[PDB]
């Protein structure tokens, strides 16, 4: 699993511990070992939501499996909660694109996760 | 709808009201209220297009529906037009990836846009 | 084809020639003319991989076709090879998302490739 957050919130406002909290919470949420989890935070972005330059975020979560209706609503509650508490971004100014990646379409360590054929 | 532009054009070359213009134009183009539209511009990027570092852009438009052959051609004419006029990027050095997102796969406001089933 | 690499490796550590080597190797690997190839490198990123902030990379390759099981394994060997040699990133700290794009969903020059 990998989570990316792009935000107009200033770098200075990103608290110590943020990447590690994302990593651990996502491991728990996805039921996957933390060794697998990648996180990427991009502050100071030139972006608008609803035409307003108030704090907002555009995010993505890629996962091989564990993507779907109820699971995604749970990820959204978790991730919006963290963005609100840690970056002071209103949940209704966040978009998260979820991608259910096929194992054959994810590269890692000189190969992919399709090892069967 | 959300539109992202990554470009090697300098931050100083990005017009002041550029984000607002994109928001309004995309609202009109998508038929959606501006309150839904998100825009994101990333200048000063290290990029090459065709092996050259002349001004270029790599973009994406995500939308739940309203994505398809004819519509995408219309989006491309609109968005390339804006990038050329405002950022002075030639249309043949722009790529735009279009994504038709399922409502269940777009998160917003503590949930997603799949509110119908459990 | 277009390739994006986001990494926490410092800008100064990106060698002269890197974008051009990526362009050339991707042209060769995808079979597409180098005039098509777009490459984008984003250094100095705030990232963690497995909870650690040692060098890592999150990448994507979008292509109209030329995406598939064996082809993607070959792209991964090629691209991880380059990231290891040029940016000193361990291949096991790299993820690459592959996208097989429909030509109608790729805009260019005021239109699409459909
Ligand atoms: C998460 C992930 C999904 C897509 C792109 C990057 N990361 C992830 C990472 C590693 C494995 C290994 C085996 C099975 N599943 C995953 C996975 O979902
Ligand atoms: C645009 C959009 C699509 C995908 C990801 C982010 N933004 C968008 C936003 C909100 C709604 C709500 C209801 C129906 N459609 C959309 C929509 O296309
Ligand atoms: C590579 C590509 C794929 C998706 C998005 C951006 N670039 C690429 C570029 C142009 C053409 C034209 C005709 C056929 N195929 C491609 C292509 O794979």
């Amino acid at each position: 699993p990998m989570f990316i957050v792009n935000t107009n919130v200033p770098r200075a406002s990103v608290p110590d511990g943020f990447l590690s909290e994302l990593t651990q919470q996502l491991a728990q949420a996805t039921g996957k070992p933390p060794q697998y989890i990648a996180v990427h935070v991009v502050p100071d972005q030139l972006m608008a939501f609803g035409g307003s330059s108030e704090p907002c975020a555009l995010c993505s979560l890629h996962s091989i499996g564990k993507i779907g209706g109820a699971q995604n609503r749970s990820y959204s509650k978790l991730l919006c909660g963290l963005l609100a508490e840690r970056l002071r971004i209103s949940p209704d100014r966040v978009y998260i694109n979820y991608y259910d990646m096929n194992a054959a379409n994810v590269g890692w360590n000189n190969s992919t996760f399709a090892l069967e054929h």
